[PDB]
């Protein structure tokens, strides 16, 4: 299937033990889709103050159409210094290894895989 429906953990950024998913564009969208597959990938919502507490690469889902099912079609850009690699729609949040933090919400997502 061309897209996964995934109901992802929404995470407190304070709570998030592991705040990356590596060290480069590829490897971090590459980590960050294992870990949506294997169902062990967390969503942290962008606010002020938010992304300096995580690690760059950062890895986005980005809204990329106006939602079956409850759950928004989504896809992944990565962001390095302030470059993006790719282009999609607002920002839903930015992915996190999940390694069992308690969530406070679930956001619905239709995948592009």
């Amino acid at each position: 299937k061309t897209h996964v429906q995934l109901s992802l953990p929404v995470l407190q950024v304070r709570d998030v033990l592991v705040r990356g998913f590596g060290d480069s564009v590829e490897e971090v969208l590459s980590e960050a889709r294992q870990h949506l597959k294997d169902g062990t990938c967390g969503l942290v919502e962008v606010e002020k103050g938010v992304l300096p507490q995580l690690e760059q690469p950062y890895v986005f889902i980005k809204r990329s159409d106006a939602a079956p099912h409850g759950h928004v079609m989504v896809e992944l850009v990565a962001e390095l210094e302030g470059i993006q690699y790719g282009r999609s729609g607002e920002t839903l949040g930015v992915l996190v290894p999940h390694v069992g933090e308690i969530p406070v919400a679930y956001r619905k997502v239709l995948l592009r895989k």
